[PDB]
This record gives structure tokens, sequence and C-alpha cells, in this order.
């Protein structure tokens, strides 16, 4: 089993590299057959090339990611409160999700899932 | 489609009977094939057994961030505060919900570990 040590900091690691802009360190988090999704329904994206091609997307911009609230991390997955922020299509917005890690027993995050909805977006102005 | 508004009204009023300590109203939000896990609990009777041992302790439940719902899903952040033998414990999970199409809940999952218990 992870630690919750563990998770809790590779999720500190996801926030930062976020910030970074570190394309490469966020893949680093993630086993070679996970899975990402955006969001609920969003088509997945699976394996390493696919979580790259993905998280390059997310980083076509910069990102002010802010965790909001302690992570809860328990058995082999972790959920974390946070808020990223960035110009979508020239405008600041705020997106608010609740986020969902799965990790393996090598402690890569196997699967993760953004969950948010339109009430969760917003001005920041 | 479940509509967020609805979810999020349910989240509401899940946590208002908590507060309550109103069993048959926490149980009236879920399916009769829900299952619960703070080792899954499902089914009308043992969702009743479980909540009725989630209670024997009064509760202070209070939401701490906006309900986050959509498609037929939700997850809030929260706390869970009480008293026992002189010593208060506030537990901050993070629970996510399963809906059915009829917009009962059909899953809950309260996930918090050892450093989500706080000392009060």
């Amino acid at each position: 089993m992870n630690t919750p040590e563990h998770m809790t900091a590779v999720v500190q690691r996801y926030v930062a590299a976020l910030n970074a802009g570190d394309l490469d360190g966020i893949v680093a988090l993630f086993a070679d057959d996970a899975t990402v999704e955006d969001a609920v329904g969003s088509e997945p994206r699976s394996g390493t090339a696919a979580i790259r091609e993905f998280y390059a997307n997310s980083l076509k911009l910069p990102l002010a990611v802010e965790l909001t609230q302690e992570v809860r991390a328990v058995a082999n997955e972790a959920a974390f409160a946070f808020t990223v922020s960035f110009e979508y299509q020239g405008r600041k917005t705020v997106v608010a999700p609740i986020d969902h890690f799965r990790f393996n027993g090598a402690g890569k995050v196997v699967s993760m899932r953004a969950l948010f909805g339109e009430k969760n977006i917003h001005a920041g102005a």
C-alpha cells in the first residue's frame, strides 16, 4: 500500500509541477499504463504518450494552481480540493475541481479524475 | 441526467439530516440498492445500520467549500465534529456521491485518512 505521506507528497509534487509548467515532471508521476480524464465523461487518455500529449495541452498556457485544503489520503488513493487559474481565450478564469488519484503498488498514479461543474467555474473579478 | 442543482440540493439535505440526527431523512436520499463506505455496506437495512452507528454521537456537520456536481456525480469537502468522553474530534473528509437516473444516491464513499482526523 502506498503511504499516505507518499501520496500527499505526490499531490504536492503534482500541483508544484503544474505551477512550474514542468510537463515532464507531471508525466513522471504517472504509471506507464495510467489513465487520465480532464473531466467526468471526457475522453480517457491512457499510456505515457497520451498522458504527455494531455499534459502538454493542459500546459499550453501558464497555470496558477493552489491547494485549497488538506489532502485526504488513505488506502491507495487521495482526493484534493484545488483551483486552477489561467487565461481561457484571453480572460482569467478560476476553475475549482476536486481531483481523485489512485496509486499502484510502485506508488505511481494509475488514474486521475477531476470532478467539477459549471457552478465551479469562476471569474475571480 | 440529473441536474447539478438536484445533486447539490441532495448534498445539502444530507448534511442537514446528519446535523439533525434524522436517520430516516438520510436513508431516504439513497436508492434501495445503494452502497456505502467510510468493506462496503449495501441495501436499505445495511445503510440504515451504518448511519445509526454514525449517529450514536451527535454530529456537527458543515460543508467547507462549494459542492462539485456534474453528470451524475457530486464531490464535496466538509467536516464532521463530535465530542466523546471530554475530547472533540473534527474529521475532514471529501465525499463522493454517485446518483441513479431517478435522482437517488447509489453510492457514497467518504474519503479521509489519519491526518484528516483532528483532535478538536
